């Protein structure tokens, strides 16, 4: 499924993720724009082994586990296959667990380069929330 842009902002914001640890909902959806562009079936390949799923690119390395990807870890407990499912429930309970682990939103390189310190806001101007 390939998300709309306040279409997944308010999907987003039923999950619960408006100012979740103190990053607003332009965040995510910056995030996933740069990440996916809001296409929940995205996958890459990392040059580790490990591949990146759904419409926030989660890694198997650590998150998810995919079969593939030797002497990771499955840290939110799912299939990756979960991931990449047009219901995003499974992709923001494990972010909210990413989120919480420290690094905060920079655990998503995309954002740390082309979101963070930008108005973010403007992902979310003119939608209904
Ligand atoms: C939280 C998370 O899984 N982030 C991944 C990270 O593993 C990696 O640096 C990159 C690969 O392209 O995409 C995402 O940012
Ligand atoms: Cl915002
Ligand atoms: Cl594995
Ligand atoms: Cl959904
Ligand atoms: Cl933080
Ligand atoms: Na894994």
């Amino acid at each position: 499924k390939v998300f709309g842009r306040c279409e997944l902002a308010a999907a987003m914001k039923r999950h619960g993720l408006d100012n979740y640890r103190g990053y607003s909902l332009g965040n995510w959806v910056c995030a996933a724009k740069f990440e996916s562009n809001f296409n929940t079936q995205a996958t890459n390949r990392n040059t580790d082994g490990s591949t990146d799923y759904g419409i926030l690119q989660i890694n198997s390395r650590w998150w998810c586990n995919d079969g593939r990807t030797p002497g990771s870890r499955n840290l939110c407990n799912i299939p990756c296959s979960a991931l990449l499912s047009s219901d995003i429930t499974a992709s923001v309970n494990c972010a909210k667990k990413i989120v919480s682990d420290g690094n905060g939103m920079n655990a998503w390189v995309a954002w740390r380069n082309r979101c963070k310190g930008t108005d973010v806001q403007a992902w979310i101007r003119g939608c209904r929330l």
